[PDB]
């Protein structure tokens, strides 16, 4: 359907976006995710952000985004972003759409992590958690990869 079959993100990037946007839920928060294709599969990593946590300039988010991608792991990469969209469920926006199409542009196999962190807050079960992986196919369309 897309570029990338599958994808997987592991627990620490999970931890770190869900961290991000549940600490945020007055925002739409976004960051980028870091990892490396495997064939077909895309696996997530890590993810990283120059935005702040919680109740809060493109200068301080290029410096902190800086700083966080100048300790990544050197065999790791920028595979897609991650956008929060508290209380809307989840789907690419019309901007998202945008956005994903700009970042595949870059990176063929690049997705688009959207999470509604609200019943996760809530709730404090990631079994509340609602996310999708995205990326947009040629003939435009948004298509929903399999996670693990």
């Amino acid at each position: 359907a897309s570029a990338t079959a599958r994808v997987r993100i592991y627990p620490l990037a999970l931890a770190k976006v869900v961290k991000h946007a549940a600490s945020s839920l007055q925002r739409e928060v976004a960051g980028l995710l870091v990892g490396k294709s495997a064939g077909k599969v895309l696996e997530i990593w890590d993810a990283v952000t120059g935005e702040q946590y919680g109740t809060p300039l493109d200068e301080m988010v290029m410096a902190k985004v800086a700083e966080e991608l100048s300790k990544s792991d050197k065999n790791l990469y920028i595979v897609g972003w991650y956008h929060s969209h508290p209380g809307l469920d989840v789907f690419l926006s019309p901007t998202d759409i945008d956005t994903q199409k700009r970042y595949q542009a870059m990176f063929s196999k690049a997705v688009a992590l959207v999470v509604d962190p609200v019943d996760y807050a809530k709730t404090r079960r990631i079994s509340s958690l609602k996310f999708k992986v995205f990326q947009i196919s040629k003939e435009g369309r948004v298509v929903s990869l399999p996670v693990s």
